[PDB]
């Protein structure tokens, strides 16, 4: 019933044009990811999808992952997924959407400079008494109250140092992390919860059981945020198919479409039936998960975490 | 309208019992694979599916691919998928099921020792000339006739040196192979046309373009036939769910069942709709392949192929 994403209380605060809001219905859910997925596919390189998990007593259990947008040819700063506080206002070219995003993305990053920037230079201009502060403030107040609930500190943290959740294979019977653990405990408690809810472990640690979802990592922590590219190889195919875009003649892009498979395939099709098609999408997957006896997953109630 | 499975036409020639015929209706399609999907799970530990190929320009592309049937705890002979000549007897245990399975593997195989020593044992029985003679032929020349279409030698060979698929890494452009190409071209030509629509490449090459669709291998070529191991790391997490299984109580798995997940996730399931499921089997992934600038892959004929 209501829109529970950051950028869904996006305006062009001019009072005199309106504004837009992309988000999917998707977006009302309690998920857990506070982002639309038109917002996350827009905004990074993610696609919100659900990982289930089985077992041979018919027990259902089923866990968030998201899903490269990233192609073959683009390298360097396109496979950036999440860029951390160091390279995210050159990631984003943030001089060129609306200033709203502009404060929602300084928000994010605790970048406090630059919100009292665009405060100070939105103040001289005429009619800002009229409407522009009220709006301004409602937007501050909504990005707050979207920030608060995932950051693990806040007033009274409701936090469950239950799921250590290491982004490494370091002493895995034990905290030892490297230094993936370290810039990953450098973000913002919205993109820690929304990298936590992204990626899926490959190694799953229950009681005392191991399990296994994938045989070599697909991303990387690095210094300038979370990255997609594979560890020791090139960079696995993603036929990027159809997304949506911002379609204004700001400018065109080349895009320079590697792939065109001139042949025909109408036969070959149609004489393989359903085979249960498994999609060949690169979805992210790294890190190990230690699961303690004690917890539990049907906590609805959004909980920051920690390990 | 005609069966394509060479377990098809398995009969009890004992001309008193009635036979059994368990393959599922997709033993009928012109699919390339020979084998109904029923006895490629009940025999072997493997699963027909398929595997689409994209682009950006709105072309579809499709090849087979196999999945796992194995779960985790199960070490050695278990790990087994398609066993190679020395050691299919004893995995196999050929002395429990019927005659004419034994006859049928035994061609497979290649020993004609044991098929003389099968048919000669059946030659002392009485009503044998009767009835069992001719129904021992009609096994026999369905068995041949599908074994000779694999294979590429015959009477006129339409073999194709186009596709160029080795089994392992080395020298990507040249004919240079390891052992595992070795291992595979010492195999029946049905077992070398299982095993190429079985497992799919995790690196792909059309013309001079390089495409990629899995990080790292997940089975390994052996001197014991295709065993599905992944290389450097504990074995995949596989829930089996259910498949069929000779039902005749003649003797009890213990099968120890794994995970039980006593837990209640009914309001998880239910909190996270439709999200692309995204099933988290284990397919096989092994090898590179090369497509030379002038073959087709439109072939309804099915060709044995040779590299």
């Amino acid at each position: 019933r209501v829109n529970r994403c950051i950028f869904a209380s996006i305006v062009s605060f001019d009072a005199c044009i309106t504004y837009k809001s992309p988000c999917s219905p998707d977006a009302y859910h309690d998920d857990g990811w506070f982002i639309c997925n038109n917002h996350l596919i827009k905004r990074f390189k993610m696609s919100k999808m659900v990982l289930p998990i089985f077992d041979e007593d018919d027990n259902q259990f089923k866990m968030t992952i998201a899903r490269h947008l990233v192609g073959n040819k683009e390298r360097g700063i396109k496979r950036i997924l999440i860029p951390s506080a160091t390279n995210y206002q050159d990631v984003f070219n943030l001089n060129s959407m609306m200033q709203a995003e502009q404060l929602i993305f300084h928000l994010i990053y605790n970048n406090e400079n630059a919100v009292n920037t665009i405060c100070d230079n939105l103040k001289y201009t005429e009619g800002f008494t009229s409407n522009t502060q009220r709006v301004i403030h409602s937007v501050y107040a909504t990005t707050k109250s979207i920030l608060d609930t995932t950051n693990p500190n806040t007033f009274c943290s409701r936090v469950s140092r239950d799921e250590l959740r290491f982004f490494d294979v370091t002493n895995a019977r034990a905290l030892r992390g490297g230094a993936g653990d370290q810039l990953f405990n450098n973000y913002s408690g919205f993109l820690q919860n929304l990298i936590r809810r992204a990626v899926a472990p490959e190694y799953l640690q229950i009681d005392t059981e191991e399990l296994r979802f994938r045989n070599c990592a697909t991303c990387i922590i690095d210094e300038t945020g979370l990255v997609a590219s594979v560890p020791d190889g090139p960079e696995l195919y993603n036929p990027i198919r159809s997304s949506d875009i911002m379609r204004s003649q700001p400018n065109r892009l080349q895009i320079r479409n590697v792939l065109k498979f001139e042949g025909d395939t109408r036969e070959l099709d149609r004489t393989l039936s359903g085979y249960e098609e498994y999609p060949t999408y690169v979805p992210l997957f790294l890190g190990y998960q230690i699961i303690n006896s004690e917890n539990n997953f049907l906590r609805n109630d959004f909980i920051p975490r920690a390990n």
